[PDB]
């Protein structure tokens, strides 16, 4: 309740510095989530290890008896299309992902962070869901045929596919085939991903700094040169505290990291508390509930009206839109 | 005795007559050596930045990644003493480093920086040339060549000669642009067994990718030897099968038990040298 | 003479007495042998494209996409009969073919699709191994490699063996994948001299590219031999001493007239054999 407040006071320079240059983004229109996994978990979405425990005992006979190694465990779904054909291998696709699963809040919080764009690794229809019951339009893009065919000028870019055009296993990345074809099938659904961060706020929602896509999105970084580029915010949901020594290597690779476990207090696997730390954090940055200060309350008003010295007399019908 | 790697031997052995064959040699021959494995210095690059060792078994994004922290937070220094302290050591040559030697081989490749290999050769008597920086290329001096493509010690314990952090296996090709096309020439005309790994090193997938590049039927199929203790599946065997490999496993050849490596290497090798 | 046309020669004749030299055969050796330029036949398509001939001069654009019109408008069995009327020939051996085995060569690397390399080299006796195909590269017979990286016509006079139309010049690291390597590291571990061409042919900018890519002093920087009327200025030679490519210009060395090409390439090549 009032726990945010009295958090609030207990951040650093540089958690502070992050809230207000995400929040003068939002302001700005030029803010952007990058939608991971994280968020889809948190509505019951069924996980990929579900799914490769499918696989194994499809191709293998009997479950799994040990921990994947991560040469397994990126594999078996190759070895299962490759062995066992393709109509069996949407079919477990089907079998698991016709849920029809609820939006968690955290739906609600990013979209309430009002948006220009959502990009999203999740081939999941629960973000896309929730844009529709509010009053704004994104024009979901899945396959190369939508970017040219776009409508709305605010995308819900799905760069890993989505089963809107049925439950196949062609429309979404999920092999290693389709995880070193991807510049080759998407040359589009890429270009048009790293505009987007070529112009805006980025922040990243719902992952753990070693993914393969922040991996591979942090390589395409160092070909940029020096300052050309803003750096993008990583949200960090983790039941550990992060420790310094890679706040300063993941720094140094241009991700600005916002830990909820060095803001909070929260037990081990209570992610929705985590996750709502640091998102009513920005959101209750927005809806200025964090000004206790009494010379903040001055370049409040300041920063909405000294445009308006330029003109000379405003109307006071016009005012109540200045201040939103 | 046999299912279908009587077919697999026989090849070889004309290899090895003809001079055309070529080892791939691994880290899994160079344990054997009671070498240090490379999960030792990452842990003590993790017991010196994070202040304590690994509780448990620790992240695969901090599997390539510590080396790297190390490198730009505690220097440059710091991460060279290191590679002296964990590689100025003695091991004795391997049974196994004669068996290899005991083909005499067209070629040896091996991702191996140490000089275990650089012994035996030596010991032996069979003179070959090691190539392990851009500079060797050029003035290799034999038509026979060691191939280092990983780097190794010989000028200094610095980390400026040996391929270990991940921005050494990213940025590769525009660094050893002449030790990858080395490669692969050798592999387009001399045929390929690999020894030391398992089928899911980086090393060996990598060479996967390009291998369906290639045009069918254009390349000699690459033969892998598994050593490793669990039997392979039918899955497994079919689907490396339907990507380039032929794999001679040991764990259908021998019986043997869950730490008994030499005695796994030495009953597929002793197969191809009695064979000839 | 000057000490840098002396200094190239005194690496040449080392390199040829210790069969390191490879020769890089190029366009100007077949045209001596009055093999037909290609210009002649983007003529031959030109009088059915457009269905008039050249009135003017042609363009760079035209120069490389009149053959690919042809073939998608006319079909495939146009292209190819085009390619029949003209190549069915027995042009006969130079003697710059013969200047070049004449130094005993490790390999002789052409980008020409003639079979005037293969006859020069049968009736001297110097028996290699013809790779101009893929399924070559793994069936090579020996070690002294003839690679022809533009195809040959021994499968047939078909447009699909020989890289002439516009597509097939961009697909040549997909349809060539292992001769596109089997040339680079024939280039690191020799001594490499071109033969016949400008400084501005599109074979000599892909190779001034990949040196690009290159270390700096890890190569042995290879030899030019510019056989064009005019001598070059010495503003232009410091260009390429750079790039890679040191020259031996044959228009700076002997008197020639406007046209007497074969008197510029014989002179050049005998300041070779003397030294040997």
């Amino acid at each position: 309740g009032e726990k945010l407040k009295e958090v609030f006071l207990m951040l650093d320079n540089n958690v502070v510095e992050c809230i207000k240059e995400i929040t003068e983004s939002s302001r700005n229109g030029k803010l952007v989530f990058f939608v991971g996994a994280g968020v889809s978990t948190l509505s019951d979405y069924p996980q990929w290890w579900r799914l490769v425990d499918k696989y194994h005992e499809e191709l293998y006979g009997s479950p799994k008896k040990g921990n994947y190694s991560s040469d397994e465990y990126l594999r078996i779904p190759q070895i299962f299309y490759n062995v066992k054909g393709e109509m069996a291998f949407d079919g477990i696709l089907k079998d698991f992902f016709q849920v029809d699963k609820p939006t968690n809040p955290i739906h609600d919080k990013i979209l309430a962070m009002n948006p220009a764009h959502v990009i999203t690794t999740n081939y999941d229809n629960l973000i896309d869901t929730a844009c529709w019951k509010r009053g704004k339009y994104f024009s979901v893009i899945s396959a190369e045929e939508d970017v040219a065919n776009a409508t709305s000028s605010r995308y819900l870019l799905k760069v890993a596919g989505d089963f809107r055009k049925g439950f196949k296993g062609e429309n979404v990345v999920l092999k290693e085939d389709d995880y070193l074809n991807y510049d080759q099938n998407y040359p589009l659904i890429s270009n048009l991903m790293k505009t987007i961060i070529a112009t805006h706020t980025i922040v990243f929602i719902g992952y753990g700094l070693g993914d393969y896509n922040i991996n591979m999105l942090l390589n395409w970084v160092r070909k940029l040169q020096k300052d050309s580029f803003h750096k993008p915010f990583f949200i960090r949901t983790d039941p550990s505290p992060i420790e310094n020594e890679t706040l300063i290597y993941y720094e140094n690779k241009g991700l600005r990291i916002i830990d909820a476990a060095s803001l909070i207090d929260s037990n081990e696997y209570d992610y929705l508390e985590r996750y709502s730390a640091v998102m009513d954090l920005l959101i209750e940055s927005q809806e200025n509930k964090f000004i206790t200060k009494d010379d903040e309350v001055i370049d409040y008003i300041y920063g909405k009206i000294s445009p308006l010295f330029a003109l000379q007399y405003i109307r006071k019908i016009d005012l109540k839109h200045v201040f939103e």
